[PDB]
DNA sequence: CCTAAGCGGCAATCC
DNA sequence: GGGATTGCCGCCTAG
């Protein structure tokens, strides 16, 4: 779902091998928490209100990771950083870390980027339907309810997993 | 001047 | 009381 997107590259399974192969320096078990109107289910939340008074709807894609200050204060991690993912399943692009104390894990430019990648492979086994809550049924369904954040030997490029079964 | 959403931070919550 | 945390809302500014 993600090949279309704007921003977003393929990369070789013989590449994706390789590059999770490294042991890495850093490495992050980002829970995905079951928040109702914040996180995986931003949809759910507050749409954006104008000057007028109209709010208009958040898209179904739009998400977020919010990260604690426990994972957070943790030494290595990317305060207020933007940098590259690449996903496990042969995916690339930008994500950058915002708001108070950096908590807001996020795609780059595109926030349905990141839910693309989040919500689409839940999606696509079967797990979430269109316009339905991620609980902790969706997420025991899966088979994950944590992301994996990984260094690489480049500074600026970061390894993403959210396998299943 | 509008329009719009990226992402910066308000404020609800806890102890 | 108000420092700490973050769930959630919408300000801000590019185009």
């Amino acid at each position: 779902h993600l090949e279309n997107c704007l921003g977003v590259q393929k990369i070789a399974p013989e590449q994706i091998r390789q590059l999770f192969a490294q042991t890495s320096e850093y490495h992050f078990s980002i829970p995905a928490k079951t928040e109702e109107k914040s996180n995986l289910n931003v949809f759910f939340g507050e749409g954006r209100r104008d000057k007028r008074g109209f709010v208009k709807p958040r898209p179904w894609y739009e998400v977020e990771l919010i990260v604690s200050k426990d994972i957070t204060s943790q030494e290595g991690y990317p305060v207020l950083k933007s940098f590259t993912v690449i996903t496990d399943d042969g995916w690339q692009f930008q994500c950058k870390t915002s708001g108070d104390y950096s908590k807001n894990f996020r795609s780059e430019n595109d926030l349905k980027t990141l839910g693309k990648w989040i919500k689409g492979r839940l999606e696509s086994h079967g797990c979430l339907q269109n316009n339905e809550k991620i609980t902790h049924e969706t997420l025991r369904e899966y088979g994950n309810d944590h992301f994996e954040l990984r260094s690489t030997d480049n500074p600026d490029v970061w390894l993403l997993s959210f396998k299943g079964k």
